[PDB]
């Protein structure tokens, strides 16, 4: 259960629309179908290891949210998912947390056919707007250094690179 106004239409850079809405427990089929149309390369960049098909654990977690500490949204075109975005509230220790912990890790995945259309940009804006309503004050994104296109998406969304203290990962942060 979630506020109805978390559902919105977006107009993409080419004037097409997509509906941005929360991911629900009834969306599992849709999520798996969408995932089939994401490249292996995009999956590797999203998960930091090859992951051609989601596990049952992950289909569950990516479709079951409290909508307070974890929020997942989809962009849909003609009812099919084309992208997803999400936040997970985390504690000082990088583990899951509840308020008044106020940082979250943000992640997104776009079907390669819908790249270049401003989908990520629109989802980043929408997940920030939702997150502000749940008390989040900072997002952190973690991106592989090979994945320069997405670094650029984040920077263009107002994120700044920060020291990651970790090998093999670029950290980008955004104050909400």
């Amino acid at each position: 259960e979630y506020p109805a106004h978390w559902e919105a239409d977006v107009v993409l850079r080419d004037g097409g629309t997509a509906r941005v809405r929360p991911i629900t427990v009834d969306d599992a089929e849709r999520l798996v179908s969408f995932y089939e149309q994401v490249s292996d390369e995009s999956k590797y960049y999203r998960f930091f290891a090859p992951y051609p098909r989601l596990s049952a654990k992950d289909v569950h977690r990516f479709t079951h949210h409290d909508f307070v500490d974890r929020v997942g949204l989809a962009a849909t075109i003609g009812g099919e998912f084309i992208a997803t975005v999400r936040y997970d509230r985390i504690g000082a220790g990088g583990t899951p947390a509840t308020a008044p912990a106020d940082e979250a890790e943000v992640a997104f995945l776009v079907q390669d056919a819908h790249q270049g259309r401003g989908v990520a940009s629109a989802l980043l804006e929408h997940i920030a707007a939702v997150a502000r309503e749940r008390g989040i004050r900072r997002f952190a994104a973690e991106v592989l250094p090979a994945n320069n296109k997405m670094i650029k998406v984040f920077m263009d969304a107002g994120y700044t690179q920060k020291r990651s203290f970790e090998d093999g990962v670029v950290r980008l942060e955004f104050d909400l």
